[PDB]
């Protein structure tokens, strides 16, 4: 028996542009993802967000399927052109009228809302200004993020401003894999500064206009290994720690600076004087969100990019081709109380893709899924045992959904979304998971 | 023999940022392909316009070689962040001396300067604030236009605003392969209404600045044939030519709209309003500038975006793999003719790329090149014959150099050059284009 602490917060997360689908319903701006994924050869199959699961007239029933399974909490993110056509000026009241819906059958449900600012639905007006390359941006997100203060925030209070600013700026302006879809390391290191601006900004601005609310920001993390004991292997860990993990941003938010083996690599590709901006960067945040999936074996590599390669492994894998490694989270949270010490930390993602079938008896019987679930969980218990102050974990994710550059290919829910009919069918991990919250942990 | 008008113009054409090197020299500004070349990945080889020919302090011997060989017109370009760092704003003198130099020394040798003022080497500064994708690149594009025809306007009094608009649009912001290696269509798009804008203000601009000279506008071409007498394929081949060719800037300019086929297709992708900008768009050009390389057999096809494929054939090629087709190179020149008769065209590039080996004699015998040039050099001129008014013809290169994302693997000069000690060794097609310019034609 695995029990966790008293008002633990069980969650399950989504993101706006993987689950609503009508991007322009009641004058919505276009995103830089209506506009990536309506480009041919970027995703999967040429899938695009425009229906995904419809949950922009099916939240009702989604939200139903949450109070049934009992979750306690529900991380959603908002789509900032549905607010703001523009990016910034004129607000769409039909934009807060979708969210405010959903915000009050959560309260009513008593379900707790924490809403993730933005999940990479940047409107494209913003990107033809060049977007997060733009230092304006620390102004307009400021904008929008006040918006949604003062229109949500006298019922929202848990809040986050960024989900993965590593994978916005480095897999979104330097692979090209995310729209904005570009390839280029100097874009792509200001739109971490940037992102570290206008996070700060938005933060600023919640003191100013949230009572009794908490915000923080939500980091992508894996458990890297080294292929060999030699110092040059070790090396590259920490490497890759400090750039792909949490120090990218925590370091500056906690300490002032990048981290020493990011500013080796990087300080070229950064702005000259950047660190003018390291004192605003440093506005206090109430809590730290870390996403986990996967461990990677990495080592040394003279002829690398970063002079770092991953090692495969023959471990066991996800639909992703990702190695199921739970120890991982364990050491992910422990790693973050000994390096920064937040004051409270959530797991915002955690889960997995599996080639879910409906069985003959109309059921998902993902019991891969359940596994995978149930070793992080007990790993994130260990973690709190030695002293973590992890408050709550989010199943990614309530719902199948668009997997990005995936398409629907890559089924990540503790619900299956039949596409062809929208009908959803609570998988066994969603009854399993249920359970765990009943209990208040594993048994 | 097939001599040319009297004062037909030869010349040779170069471009900044593939010749120069010193990137950074004298207070310039990073360009986007600087930051594009130094992105792992975008380049074959890691190759980089960090030295490239080392122009920027041999540009004097080059010069030489061009009056030893007798060319009359030199077509080079001028990089913008060199003249202004931050794309708008202080001008670095520095920068402004380079080119005189340049412009001083062609004229003192009776070579008449073609200056191409945009060749791709955007300032980074303005990519960060969106580049092309801004509409507010029609004024910066305004501005640094007026700082060179204040400058070199006494001097310099041939000028073309853009080379290659569709190649800045489409390949650097659709396919993603030069710079700044976007991937997303209505950007795309956006681009190329954005370029046609600030060509357009650069002549208004000229208008004002350069009374006794002329400007035009260079244009990539191919000669499009179709597959099969089907009339999807014929259809086809009419599309490949209205958005690859000409007609997708020339409509605009002489009729005030895009084509036909390119509104079907692209409509969703262009601003709602992009007709408001015609009428200023249509503003009087003094000639137009042709490339054209090569011949492309088209289909239609369902599984293809836009509905077309190319289909290889059984054709000479150069070390590229494009097809030798010089026939391409009069239809294109009879058919710009027929369709928007401008007063003044000339071919602003023609060349080929071959496995160039430099032999014990010390010299280079690329036959395989002469016979490309002296191909195109003769249907060019039976163009004339039946009364295409081309004015002159630039061979693409004068020196092999940085050829975009090939990098320095791809040569395509008259003039060999030795990366390792700067060397230049003029090929046998050098020899022969400066007897084609003494005698003024084929003979
Ligand atoms: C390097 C190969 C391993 C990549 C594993 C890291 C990807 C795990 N991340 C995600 O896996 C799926 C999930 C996305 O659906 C969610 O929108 C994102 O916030 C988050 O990035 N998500
Ligand atoms: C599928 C298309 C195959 C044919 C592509 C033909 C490309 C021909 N164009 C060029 O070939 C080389 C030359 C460039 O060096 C020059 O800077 C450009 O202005 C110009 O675009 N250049």
């Amino acid at each position: 028996v695995k029990k966790f602490p008293e008002g633990f917060l069980w969650g399950v997360a989504t993101a706006s542009y993987q689950i609503e689908g009508s991007p322009l319903a009641d004058g919505a701006g276009m995103s830089i993802w209506h506009t990536f994924s309506h480009t041919p050869g970027n995703v999967k199959n040429g899938d695009t967000g425009d229906v995904a699961c419809d949950h922009y007239n099916r939240w009702k029933e989604d939200i139903e399927i949450i109070e049934k399974l009992g979750v306690k909490a529900y991380r959603f993110s908002i789509s900032w052109p549905r607010i703001l056509p523009e990016g910034t000026g004129r607000v769409n009241q039909k934009g807060l009228d979708f969210y405010n819906r959903i915000i009050d059958t959560l309260l009513e449900k008593g379900i707790t809302p924490f809403v993730t600012i933005y999940h990479w639905d940047l409107p494209f007006a913003l990107q033809l200004k060049g977007g997060w390359a733009n230092r304006e941006i620390a102004d307009w997100f400021a904008e929008y993020s006040r918006v949604l203060f003062e229109n949500f925030g006298d019922r929202v209070k848990n809040w986050i401003t960024l989900n993965e600013p590593w994978v916005v700026a480095i897999v979104g302006h330097l692979y090209g894999v995310h729209a904005p879809g570009m390839r280029d390391i100097y874009v792509a290191f200001r739109a971490v500064h940037n992102l570290l601006r206008a996070h700060a900004r938005a933060v600023k601005v919640f003191r100013e206009t949230v009572k009794d609310g908490k915000i923080g920001i939500v980091f992508n993390n894996g458990y890297f290994e080294p292929a060999s004991e030699k110092e040059e292997d070790i090396r590259a860990v920490r490497f890759m720690h400090q750039f792909n993990n949490y120090p990218l941003f925590l370091n500056p938010i906690y300490r002032g600076d990048y981290p020493e083996l990011v500013l080796e690599f990087a300080r070229e590709y950064l702005p000259e004087n950047y660190k003018d901006d390291m004192s605003e960067i440093q506005e206090k945040i109430d809590f730290v969100g870390l996403n986990y999936y996967s461990g990677h074996l990495v080592k040394f590599d003279p002829d690398a990019p970063a002079k770092v390669s991953f090692v495969e492994r023959d471990l066991p894998k996800t639909a992703m081709g990702w190695e199921i490694v739970p120890e991982g989270i364990y050491w992910i949270l422990k790693k973050v109380k000994e390096e920064y010490n937040p004051p409270e930390v959530y797991i915002t993602e955690n889960g997995a893709a599996f080639d879910d079938v409906v069985s003959e008896d109309g059921r998902v019987h993902d019991q891969n899924r359940i596994d995978y679930l149930k070793a992080h969980i007990g790993q994130a218990w260990k973690a709190i045992q030695e002293g973590v102050p992890l408050k709550g974990y989010f199943v990614w994710s309530l719902l199948d959904n668009f997997e990005w550059a995936e398409g629907y290919s890559k089924r990540f829910g503790i619900v299956y979304v039949d596409y062809s009919t929208q009908k959803r069918i609570v998988k066994d991990s969603g009854y399993w998971y249920s359970n765990v919250v009943k209990n208040n942990g594993l048994e």
